[PDB]
């Protein structure tokens, strides 16, 4: 679990999206894993704008932040979990580290802020949700 709160917005994982998520809906994408809902309460997190490859994601199934090199955001194929099937999601970064399905919602950041949220894994890699291209999160 987890979750990014920038101004009046929360971004979360589309697949641990709550019902007052779904109900206070901003922005949802299915390609990306990535629900935005909005939130009476100001958040305080800062969104990276740059094009890092390297950052730290914290790993809730080890209670550890580790830092990786993370590719740029692609159109990949994700092989079987149990949350979504195999199928192909956009916006997405993979790094070799572990990730578990209750890994999800992680951060990853590097000195800009928060780059992405953990959202899919297996086979010894993480990946990770981009949110960097989202400049709409900076703003009302
Ligand atoms: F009125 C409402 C408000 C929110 C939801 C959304 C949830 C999301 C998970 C799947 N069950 C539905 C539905 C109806
Ligand atoms: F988890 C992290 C990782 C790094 C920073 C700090 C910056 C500044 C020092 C070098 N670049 C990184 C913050 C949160
Ligand atoms: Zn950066």
């Amino acid at each position: 679990s987890g979750a990014i709160y920038v101004g009046n917005y929360r971004v979360v994982n589309r697949h641990l999206a709550t019902h007052n998520d779904w109900a206070n809906l901003v922005w949802e994408d299915s390609s990306r894993d990535l629900l935005v809902s909005s939130t009476t309460a100001q958040g305080c997190d800062t969104i990276a704008r740059c094009d890092c490859q390297t950052g730290v994601y914290y790993c809730s199934s080890r209670r550890k932040h580790y830092p990786v090199s993370f590719s740029k955001p692609s159109l990949i194929f994700v092989e079987a979990s149990e949350y979504y099937p195999a199928r192909y999601q956009s916006h997405l970064m993979l790094a070799v580290g572990h990730s578990e399905p209750g890994d999800c919602g992680g951060i990853l950041r590097c000195q800009h802020g928060v780059v992405g949220i953990v959202s899919t894994g297996g086979n010894g890699l993480v990946g990770f949700a981009d949110v960097r291209d989202l400049l709409w999160l900076d703003e009302e």
